[PDB]
């Protein structure tokens, strides 16, 4: 039982591939929040328009401080709808572009607040595909948010070897996840950036990359533990949680 006619639509928010996303405010409770809209042909002529139905399937059972809240949706003839929580203080991408990189700190609680969010997920048998920073959404205490959905049960740059190479792929896709952002975060692009795709499928699959001179021991043995090649060396969350450099830098406490 849900229209368009319930909100009060805002500002543009965001332009996306399938659609837009708008600041709205629900009229009967004045609750504010990000509408998303999608349109049906555009998602039909791409055939992922099953694929989004089980993604917001699997997004609705999901309940968690850096996980985007997904209120509701619904569609008309034309389009599809989805009701969001509204993120104040932006993408971490937009906020990576102004500051250039992160210092650790900033890094290392990035990274916690994802590792409780996918340990939660974990849990749930739950598993995310590619997470980009554009992805990542922040709070208005500028908590990190994952605002993608899928969950399972394009550029390159994010994606593991075992993805790109049509190997069998886990849980662990997650762990690579979060070793290609948290260089990102530090030095102020992805590890295996580069000029083709051409070039960066090589790199990823190689797993070439180096640091700059001042990434810190700490953090490069972190990075240097997710970016395995073999998945099945790659670290448990609960192990990413309590690694000493996040540990010593991060202000976010651990899982739950
Ligand atoms: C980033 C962001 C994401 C989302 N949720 C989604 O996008 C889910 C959609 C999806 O995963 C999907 C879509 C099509 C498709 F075909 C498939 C497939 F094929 F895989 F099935 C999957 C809602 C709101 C925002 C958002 N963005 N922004 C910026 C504009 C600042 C914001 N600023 C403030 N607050 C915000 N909430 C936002
Ligand atoms: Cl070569
Ligand atoms: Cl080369
Ligand atoms: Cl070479």
């Amino acid at each position: 039982q849900w229209a368009l006619e319930d909100f009060e639509i805002g500002r543009p928010l965001g332009k996306g591939k399938f659609g837009n996303v708008y600041l709205a405010r629900e009229k009967q409770s004045k609750f504010i929040l990000a509408l998303k809209v999608l349109f049906k042909a555009q998602l039909e002529k791409a055939g992922v328009e099953h694929q989004l139905r089980r993604e917001v399937e699997i997004q609705s059972h999901l309940r968690h401080p850096n996980i985007l809240r997904l209120y509701g949706y619904f569609h008309d003839a034309t389009r599809v709808y989805l009701i969001c929580e509204y993120a104040p203080l932006g993408t971490v991408y937009r906020e990576l572009q102004k500051l250039s990189k992160f210092d650790e700190q900033r890094t290392a609680t990035y990274i916690t607040e994802l590792a409780n969010a996918l340990s939660y997920c974990h849990s749930k048998r739950v598993i995310h595909r590619d997470i980009k920073p554009e992805n990542l959404l922040l709070g208005s205490a500028g908590e990190l948010k994952i605002a993608d959905f899928g969950w399972s049960v394009g550029t390159l740059d994010y994606l593991p070897p075992e993805m790109i190479e049509g190997r069998m792929h886990d849980e662990k896709v997650d762990l690579w996840s979060l070793g290609v952002l948290c260089y990102e975060f530090l030095v102020g692009k992805p590890p295996f950036e580069a000029n083709t795709y051409q070039e960066t499928y090589k790199r990823i699959s190689r797993v070439e990359f180096t640091f700059p001179d001042f990434v810190t021991e700490g953090a490069r043995d972190l990075i240097s533990r997710l970016l395995k090649h073999n998945p099945s060396q790659r670290p448990m969350l609960r192990e990413v949680l309590e690694h000493p450099w996040i540990t010593a830098n991060s202000s976010k406490p651990s899982n739950a």
